[PDB]
C-alpha cells in the first residue's frame, strides 16, 4: 500500500508507460487520473481498475487553459494532487532540414509546453500534500540522437526544466525528478525491422528493449517516500546506453 | 585575420557579449552581419566597424518569416555563410509559480524558437562553406537555477538542440558548438544586486564575473581551424561553476 | 521479503550507510556479510541482527589478498552472492598542496582500490546469481569540489568505473550502479563546523543533511527487481546538490 | 608568439599528441621539455626544434620522488614553468575479469598518479607565473567503454582531479583543465582492422579520427590567454562521440 488513497495525475496516460504506471500506482492504492488526449486507451484502462479508484480525463496538454481548469477540477472533486506524471509525448524523426516549423511547434508545444503547464498548475496542489512530479524525459534528453533534433532539443528542456523545478520546489516538499528511458517495447518498436532492433541491443548493454513496466517502477519509486532524498534527478532507465561515451563496441 | 572574408552572422549583435563578438570577427577580417531588434544599439555596432564590413539588419530572430528572409538576402547580397553565433537572448527571474505563461512565451520565443529558426535558415548556406554554429547557452542549460526555471528549460533546449544537430552535420563538414557562460558583465545581469553577485565570486573559482570579450573570444575559437576537431561540445566559459558538484566549500 | 535468502556483501558495514544498509537488507530477508576494519563496531551490528542471518569480517578492503579470500570464502560457505555495496570509504580535506602522497595513498588504495578489488572477486560469484554491485560513490565524484583533491579523484573513478564494469557485465544479467551522496549524518563528517553545515543546507534544495537510512533506501532500490532496467547509472541521493550549475540562488 | 618565452612541461611528450604539442608551443614561441620514460622519440623531437628552446628529459610520471625532483629542477634550470601538460598514459585492454591487479597497478600508477603528481608538484611554480595545467584525459573519462574498465576508472578519476584541482587553484591564477580525445590517427590506430575503424568512424559525427594537431591546437588554446575564463572543463575533442545519448545512428 505505499500510495494508500494518494491522488496520482498521469497525462499522456493512454501510451505503454502511461498504461503501466497506472496499473502500478493503482496496485499499491493510489486514485488514478488517466489523462490523454485520446479517449479508448484511458477509458479501457480506468475501467480495467477498481470502481472509484480510476477516473480517464481528456486534456490537451499544450493548451495551459484547458490544464489549469484539470488541475484544480481534480483538486476540487478528489481533495488533492499527491504524484504528477507529465508522461505525454510527440516524435518525429529528422534532421532541422528534414523537419518543418509545423513539426518543431507539434514537439515544443506536448514535449515542453506540456511539461511547463502540467507542473506549473498541479503545483500548488502538490505544495499542500508534499508531494511530487516524475517528468517522463528521454536518453535523447540528456544527449543527442542522429535524425530526432526538435525531439533532443525539447527532452533537453525537460531535463533542466526538472532541475530548475527541483531547487525551486524542493525546500517547500515537492521533489522534482524525471525517468529517462531508451528504446520501450510497444507496437511501434515490435513491427520495426529486425536490423534497427539488432543496433539497440548493441548499444545497449542489457542487450534489449525495457518492458513499460520496468520505466513505471522507477517512476514509482520516485514517487514514494525511499526516494525522501533524492530530487532534481533524471534517471536513465536505458540499460546503460547513456554510460558510453559513445566509442563502438569492439568484441 | 583568422576569419578575413568570412560571413559571420551574430544575433543580439547590439550589445554585451554579441556586441563583443561583432568586434572579435571583425578585427580578424571578417564581415559580419549585426542582428538585433534593439534598432538603435545594432546601427551603432554596425556603424563602429570598417565600411563596407558590416550590415545591421533590424529583427526579432523569434520570427521565422523574418528569419527565412535575412538568411536568404544576407547569402544573395554577399555570396556566402560562414559562421551563425545564435547570441540573442533574454532573461526573466522566477520560479514557474512567479512568471506568467506570456513570460514562459517571451523566453521560449527568443531563447529556443530564434536558435531553432537561425540554425534550420543558415544551414543549407553553412552546408556550402562547411562553416559552423556557435550557440550561446548558458550554465543555465547544463543545470538548474533557483529562480530561473522557463529560462533553464530554455538554455536545457539550446544545449540538447547543439548535440543533435551536431550528429545530424558533422559528418557534412558543418561542426555545430555552444559557449555556456556563467555570470558575464552585461545589460542582462547589470540588475542584479550585491548581495547575489558577492555569491558568484564564491560560487565562481576565478572569483569575478566574466568580461563579454572573455567568452567573445571561445567564440572565435569555436569558429575557428584551430576547433576542427570540437562537434557538439557544449564549451562551459564560468571559471569553475559546473565542474563543483554544487557543495559549498569542504575547507 | 524483496531479499528473501539473498546475500548481500556489505563494506564499511559497521558504521553510517553501511550499517543503515545492513539493517535495511536484513529486514528484507537479507543474509548481510558486514566487512570492516572497526572490528568492534561491525562486530556490534552483526551480533545485533537475526542470528544466522549476519556474519562479520575483519578486512582492510584495500588488501587485494584478504578481498580474494574473503569473496571466496562466503561463497564456499553461505553457497551464493548476490549483491555486492561497494560503500567502505575514508576521506581527507585539503588541496593537493596541503595534502601528503600518504594521504593520497590512504585515498586511493580504500576509495578506489577496495571498490576495483572487491567488485573483481565479487564478479564470478555474481554472474553466477545474475546478482548487482551498487557502488557508495559521492557527489564529489559527479564534480569537484573545494579542499577534497585526492578524494574527489577517487571518486571520479568510482563514478566511471561504475559506466565501464555496467558496460562489461550488464548483458550476462549483472546490473553495477552507484549512489551518490551529497552531506550524509555520519562519523565521516560529523567533525564538520556548523558555518560549513549551514551552506550545505543553501546548496541542497531540500534544506538538510540525508539520514544514513534515506541512501541506504535507494541501495536496496538498486539491488530490487524495480531497478532490472538500470545499469551503469549514477544516482544521485543528494537532495538537488547536482541538479544545479553551480550558481547562487537568482532571486 | 602566443607563448614567447613561456616554459611548458610535457609529460608523454614521446606519443602523437605529445610530439604535436611540443611543435605547437614551439612554434609559438614556448621553451618546450619534452618529458618521457623512453629517450628517442623526445630526443629527435628536440633535436629538431630551434636550438636553445627545447629540452629531452627522462622521467617516471608514478615516481613521486622523481617527479619532485624533475619540476624543482626544470625550475630552477629555466628559472620559471608557465604551462603542464599531463600527456602521459597507457592503456590496458578487457573488462576487470580479463585484466589482472598488475595491470591495473599499472594504469594507476602512470594515468592516476602521473597526473597527481606532476600537478602537486608543478603546482608551487604555476602559482609564480599564474601559468596552467592541461590534462590528457579521454573520453574514456567522460563515459565507459566495453573492455577498458581500469582505463575508464583511471581516466575518470582525471577528469574529475581536473574539476577538483581548478576549484583550488583556479582563484590564486592557476586554470586546470583536460582535453578529452576520442580516436587519434597513431601507427597503433593506422594499422587497426578496417572494419573497427569504420565502427569508430559511425560513432563519431566527423566520421574520421583525429590527427594529433586536432588536439594540440585545443591544448594550446586551453593554455592561451583567450581561455581566460574557462577553468575545471574537460573539452571533448571527439568530433561529437560524447554528444550522443549511445543510442544506434539508423540513417
Ligand atoms: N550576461 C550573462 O551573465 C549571461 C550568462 C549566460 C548566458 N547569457 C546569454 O548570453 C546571450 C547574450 O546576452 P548578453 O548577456 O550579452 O545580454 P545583452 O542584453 O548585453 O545582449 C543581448 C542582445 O540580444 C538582443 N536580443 C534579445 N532578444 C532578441 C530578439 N528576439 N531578436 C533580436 N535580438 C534580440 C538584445 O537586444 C541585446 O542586444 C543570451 O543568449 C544570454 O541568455 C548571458
Ligand atoms: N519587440 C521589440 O521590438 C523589442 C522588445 C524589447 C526591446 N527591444 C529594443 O531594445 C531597445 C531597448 O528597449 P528596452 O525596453 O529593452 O530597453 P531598456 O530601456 O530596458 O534598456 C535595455 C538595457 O540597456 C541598459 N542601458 C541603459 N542605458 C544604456 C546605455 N547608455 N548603454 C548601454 N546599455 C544601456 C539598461 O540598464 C538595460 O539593461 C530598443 O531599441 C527596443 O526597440 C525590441
Ligand atoms: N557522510 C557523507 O556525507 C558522505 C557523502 C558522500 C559519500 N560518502 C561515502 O559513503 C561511504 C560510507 O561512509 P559513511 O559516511 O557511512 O562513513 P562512516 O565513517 O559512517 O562509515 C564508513 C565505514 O567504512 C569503514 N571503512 C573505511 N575504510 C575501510 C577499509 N579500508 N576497509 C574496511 N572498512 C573500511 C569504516 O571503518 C566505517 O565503518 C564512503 O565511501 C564515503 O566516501 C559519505
Ligand atoms: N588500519 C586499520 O586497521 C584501521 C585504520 C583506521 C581505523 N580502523 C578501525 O576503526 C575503529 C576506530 O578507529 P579510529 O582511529 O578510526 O576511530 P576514532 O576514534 O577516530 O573514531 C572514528 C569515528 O567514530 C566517531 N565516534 C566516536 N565515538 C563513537 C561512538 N560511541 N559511536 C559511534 N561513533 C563514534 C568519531 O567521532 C569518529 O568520527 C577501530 O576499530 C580501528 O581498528 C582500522
Ligand atoms: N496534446 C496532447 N495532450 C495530451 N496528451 C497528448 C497530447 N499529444 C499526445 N498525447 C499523448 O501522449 C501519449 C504518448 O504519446 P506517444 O509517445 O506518441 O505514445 P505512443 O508512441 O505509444 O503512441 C499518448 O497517449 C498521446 O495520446
Ligand atoms: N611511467 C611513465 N613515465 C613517463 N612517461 C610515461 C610513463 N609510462 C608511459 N609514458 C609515456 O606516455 C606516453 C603516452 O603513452 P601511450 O598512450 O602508450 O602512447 P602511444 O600509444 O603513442 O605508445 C608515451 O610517450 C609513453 O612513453
Amino acid at each position: 500500500g505505499r500510495f494508500d488513497n494518494k491522488v496520482v495525475v498521469i497525462t499522456g496516460a493512454g501510451n505503454g508507460m502511461g498504461e503501466a504506471a497506472a496499473r502500478r500506482f493503482s496496485a499499491e492504492g493510489a486514485i488514478v487520473v488517466l489523462a490523454d488526449w485520446a479517449k479508448e486507451a484511458v477509458d479501457k484502462v480506468a475501467a480495467s481498475l477498481p470502481k472509484g479508484r480510476a477516473m480517464a480525463v481528456h486534456i490537451d496538454v499544450s493548451d495551459h487553459v484547458a490544464v489549469e481548469k484539470m488541475m484544480n477540477e481534480v483538486a476540487e472533486k478528489l481533495g488533492r494532487i499527491d504524484v504528477l506524471l507529465n508522461n505525454a509525448g510527440v516524435h518525429v524523426a529528422g534532421s532541422v532540414l528534414e523537419t518543418s516549423i509545423d513539426d518543431w511547434r507539434r514537439i515544443a508545444g506536448v514535449d515542453i509546453d506540456g511539461v511547463v503547464f502540467c507542473s506549473k498548475f498541479a503545483l500548488p496542489h502538490l505544495l499542500k500534500t508534499k508531494g511530487c512530479i516524475v517528468n517522463t524525459a528521454s536518453v535523447s534528453g540528456l544527449g543527442g540522437d542522429w535524425g530526432a533534433a526538435y525531439y533532443c532539443a525539447a527532452k533537453g528542456a525537460v531535463v533542466n526544466l526538472t532541475r530548475a523545478m527541483a531547487l525551486d520546489h524542493g525546500g517547500d516538499g515537492v521533489r522534482i525528478n524525471s525517468v529517462c528511458p531508451s528504446l520501450v517495447k510497444t507496437n511501434m518498436t515490435n513491427g520495426w525491422p529486425q536490423e534497427i532492433r539488432d543496433k539497440f541491443n548493441e548499444r545497449i548493454a542489457l542487450g534489449r528493449a525495457a518492458e513499460p513496466e520496468e520505466v513505471a517502477a522507477v517512476m514509482a519509486f520516485l514517487a514514494s517516500d525511499d526516494a525522501s532524498f533524492i530530487n532534481g534527478a533524471n534517471i536513465p532507465v536505458d540499460g546503460g546506453a547513456t554510460a558510453s561515451d559513445g566509442q563502438p563496441k569492439i568484441v
